[PDB]
């Protein structure tokens, strides 16, 4: 008999596994092919809450939209702000709003594990043994794929990466890349905007426009068709996380090696 912890999308069922194992049986709000900015949890998922033990947010107004719907789906329900005590990024233009994407950053995601093993282990202290030893080797493993992305992306002689939308600014900066956002929510409205980002994609010669994988593609490949790029996709909401993390490193240093 497992602790019934739900999470906000995918990425932190991998966290709570690692950690958790068999000690948790997690649930996921958001499916992960759904877009978690615009999505409405479902009747049956704010009734399943009655059962949850606890409920792990990425913070950094992630679960803003839903936040209240949950404290009332069950106000017993322990939340635990797995980005407390780490220094958020402002979006791409404005500054007011801070970041989310921490869960893509190897680093960070220490930071992110530590407090949801601590949590864990004050709903449940018999298994503190446990939640501090998965923990102490999620994070030797964490340490190794951080070392593992560094050396694949720092030798690149292209710093900068075309992305449909930008959920790579923490995995950009621990690892000294740029990301050039397609689309960024609350800017002021610039229609040429893009014919802005193709000439400077093509003078920097970018071979490659990165969309993002719960989002339609047009727009990515009739931008890359312009700039005479290809087009790969980018999945911020991967169950498989830290292989994922890798896939994405690798594509960035396809397209931002020398070319062939």
């Amino acid at each position: 008999d497992a602790m019934d912890i739900t999470v906000s999308i995918p990425p932190q069922q991998y966290f709570l596994e690692k950690i958790g194992g068999d000690l948790v049986r997690v649930s996921v709000l958001v499916p992960g092919n759904n877009d978690p900015h615009t999505y409405e949890p479902k009747p049956q998922q704010l009734a399943a809450l009655s059962e949850a033990e606890a409920y792990v947010l990425i913070g950094l107004g992630f679960e803003q939209p839903w936040l209240e719907k949950l404290k009332a789906a069950n106000a017993n329900m322990k939340l635990i702000d797995s980005a407390q005590g780490i220094t958020p990024l402002e979006m791409p233009g404005r500054l007011m709003v801070a970041d989310p994407h921490i869960w893509l950053s190897p680093t960070l995601v220490k930071r992110q594990a530590t407090t949801i093993a601590k949590e864990l282990a004050e709903l449940d202290p018999d298994n503190r043994d446990q939640y501090e030893a998965n923990l102490a080797a999620f994070l030797a493993e964490l340490e190794r794929l951080n070392q593992e992305l560094g050396q694949i992306l720092q030798p690149l002689p292209q710093r900068k990466f075309i992305v449909f939308h930008p959920s790579w600014a923490y995995f950009a900066r621990d690892y000294n890349l740029v990301q050039i956002p397609i689309e960024v929510e609350g800017q002021e409205p610039s229609a040429q905007e893009l014919k802005q980002l193709i000439d400077t994609a093509k003078e920097n010669n970018l071979t490659m426009v990165f969309g993002e994988t719960q989002f339609s593609t047009k727009s990515s490949e009739a931008i890359a068709a312009e700039i005479g790029a290809g087009v790969e996709l980018l999945d911020p909401l991967a169950a498989d996380w830290s292989s994922n993390l890798k896939a994405v490193a690798q594509k960035i240093a396809n397209a931002n090696s020398a070319q062939p």
